[PDB]
């Protein structure tokens, strides 16, 4: 027997796949997983990351995620673990430099840092200190990003301490671009840009590759439904918990309420059907043009999830045919 | 030619008239007098009337804006007054009230006043290279200008300074979005991008097209911000000294901290003439030329002074070079 934070060989192997059960593990075990990713991706080797600083940095990242129902440390773990899965699934180390892999992973981990559990529309409408600070420009994502680099600026947490300044600047710019790209209000703009590049994709074109990295981090961020139904499903309850908290607050503060956060309108099936059909499937279809193996491993579960939720909605609707 | 003497902050009729033109001598006035001028602009432009601005709040607001400008050699309360006063001048010269809604004039005037709030006296490149708290906060994206705009709205969120308190929320959102766009447009890193976009619309300008009008307003605030050389020589010249003072302070600090130094800020390489010639010829003149296509009255009033300053500085340099050659 070994202290939980000693990962088993079985767990290490399972960690490479999108079927990994994100719910089984406590934070200390999740931190060890993330640690293992940096070593296993060769990032510790190639960026001379102090192994103790890596751990201190992950602990500090954990400390700066809030205990929200959804936008919490377990979410950043999911996003990073899906990114790690996609590196193996899509053979990303053939296409991307080690600096690009470092940017993808570190941005995945950092992308929702210190999230308050109320979205940008709330920040903007309530004129919060964050909205005022960032002039209504992706306030949350600007904040996640600032926090990321505030953490990295503390020497005991600086995993980049042994990278030259030019390397740091290159990584910094990449991470900012990616975390900013996680603002869903930009989803159609980013998808349109990507598809435009996808007309004639060029792996040696830097602009093409920046858009590919933004699509990968976006894929991983919104990827919960790619996972086995038993892993995916509790995430929806968590999300609706945050949505309903926000809309309750908006009501009692006299602010606009989004219909997709309305307790009397929204169900799991209504939340997921449109999202899978019109956001997730189309994005993964376009990625599958570059990476055909994504169809079987990620698009198949989405088709299955779509169909299950359509069945669910049909029974939810019937149940309400009994209620007035 | 009044009958008795009045406190300085009671503007004379002569001052009120002179205030409408780009020849206004910005150096004659103490802070309290400049505040009275700004106040007069809001009343005279009909902004107090059309937006139900409490006149006492307007004063409190202007005083709080003044308090939040730092005592920098160049990026100080007097500079904001210059930019605002040039904007006021351009409203009359270009008859902007025919083209623009009152909401638009409000955005232009208020952005002008607020555009350099709490400037630290070191530019974005310093912020970014030094990895300052501003640079980290704003993720290297126009850190100063984001900050100016944040401070503007921090002031406006205090009820005693909220000149927009009687504006409905939909009005506030429209005004806020416009001020943000304008203040962010003053980052000189974006100069060629904004000019290119504007020139593109200029191929077939449309005053009813909202994207065209947004770019026009961006060009207008940019014009006013860098408009010092449009002013009479005696008014314009001491501002060059102020600017170099900030530039040399920065390059001194960067040399000490081991950070990169920009040649245009290097006290070993820069003159008044050197500083201004290229800036006038290749930044100012071309920008005011594009504006003249929409507002041909701009040529006489604003390009002519720029041509004169260009020529005067080219002569100063020619003389500086003859001195150097004589010694070296
Ligand atoms: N309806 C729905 N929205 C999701 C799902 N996963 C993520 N999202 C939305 O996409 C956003 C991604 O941004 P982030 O999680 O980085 O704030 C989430 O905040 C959430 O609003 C999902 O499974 N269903
Ligand atoms: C153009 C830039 C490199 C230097 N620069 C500037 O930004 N502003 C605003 C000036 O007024 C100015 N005058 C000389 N150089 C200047
Ligand atoms: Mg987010
Ligand atoms: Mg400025
Ligand atoms: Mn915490
Ligand atoms: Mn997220
Ligand atoms: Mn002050
Ligand atoms: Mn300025």
């Amino acid at each position: 027997t070994y202290p939980k934070y000693l990962l088993s060989p079985e767990t290490i192997e399972a960690l490479r796949k999108p079927t990994f059960d994100v719910w089984l593990w406590e934070p200390n075990e999740m931190l060890s997983c993330l640690e293992h990713m940096y070593h296993d991706l060769g990032l510790v080797r190639d960026f001379s990351i102090n192994p103790v600083t890596l751990r201190r940095w992950l602990f500090c990242v954990h400390d700066n995620y809030r205990n929200n129902p959804f936008h919490n440390f377990r979410h950043c773990f999911c996003v990073a673990q899906m990114m790690y899965s996609m590196v193996w699934l899509c053979s990303l180390q053939e296409k991307f430099s080690q600096t690009d892999i470092l940017i993808l992973m570190t941005a995945a981990i950092c992308h929702d840092l210190d999230h308050p559990g109320y979205n940008n529309t709330y920040q903007i409408n309530a004129r919060t200190e964050l909205a005022v600070r960032y002039n209504d420009i992706s306030p949350l994502e600007n904040h996640h990003c600032a926090v990321a680099f505030q953490i990295l600026a503390e020497p005991e947490c600086n995993i980049f301490s042994n990278i030259p300044p030019d390397g740091f600047k290159q990584i910094r710019q990449g991470m900012i671009t990616l975390i900013l790209a996680t603002d869903m209000a930009r989803h159609a703009e980013i998808m349109d840009s990507f598809k435009e590049k996808m007309e004639n994709f060029d792996y040696s074109n830097e602009e093409h590759m920046t858009l590919l990295k933004m699509i990968l981090i976006k894929c991983c961020d919104i990827s919960n439904e790619v996972r086995p139904m038993e892993v995916a499903e509790p995430w929806v309850d968590c999300l609706l918990e945050e949505y309903f908290m926000q809309s309750d607050r908006e009501k009692s503060e006299g602010l606009p309420v989004a219909p997709f956060m309305d307790r009397d309108k929204v169900t799991k099936a209504t939340a997921q059907i449109g999202f899978i059909k019109f956001v997730l499937i189309p994005m993964f279809e376009t990625v599958t043009k570059l990476f055909p193996m994504v169809e079987e491993i990620m698009l198949q579960p989405l088709w299955e999830s779509r169909d299950r939720y359509e069945e669910l909605k049909r029974i939810d609707d019937a149940m309400k045919e009994l209620q007035k």
